[PDB]
């Protein structure tokens, strides 16, 4: 019983985390999996700035209101080759990324690793933050606060 949560450096406080490796996470699962790292989904003016710092990513995530690829580089195989905050206009599926907001991390761009997942609640399942330079943080818990998530 394991869920693994890929995180990335965070952006004025902003972050994107993969579930499982795959796109997997729902609106309410989204809210929830941010709300157990003390973060919300961020805001669209919270992600603009946060890109503005130097987040971006290749994958949808969930901000509040929309789904999102920010982007500072051009790519073909990322968002259309848009620059900017990319907003996803139609798909026929729901379950996406997310992105997380951390008030109380640093302004600018911080690549320090993820070492604490601190508002998570009692549970069965061992959860594992996975760094990009690969370091992990385990605890056994659970985030899910709505059935048809788990
Ligand atoms: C300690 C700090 N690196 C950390 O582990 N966190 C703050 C950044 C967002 C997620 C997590 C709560």
């Amino acid at each position: 019983n394991q869920i693994d949560l890929n995180v990335t450096c965070r952006y004025a406080g902003v972050f994107h985390v993969e579930k499982n490796g795959r796109y997997s996470i729902s609106r309410t699962e989204a809210a929830d999996l941010c709300q157990a790292f003390n973060s919300t989904l961020p805001t669209m003016d919270q992600m603009k700035l946060a890109l503005s710092k130097g987040f971006e990513t290749c994958r949808y995530g969930f901000i509040e209101g929309n789904v999102v690829i920010p982007r500072i580089h051009p790519n073909a195989i990322c968002a259309a080759n848009h620059t900017g905050v990319y907003i996803l206009v139609t798909s026929n599926t729901s379950h996406y990324d997310t992105y997380c907001f951390n008030a109380s991390a640093p302004p600018e761009e911080d690549c320090t690793s993820v070492t604490d997942l601190p508002n998570s609640f009692d549970g069965p399942v061992t959860i594992t933050i996975v760094n990009r330079d690969g370091t992990r943080y385990s605890k056994k818990g659970e985030y899910r606060t709505h059935q048809e998530d788990i």
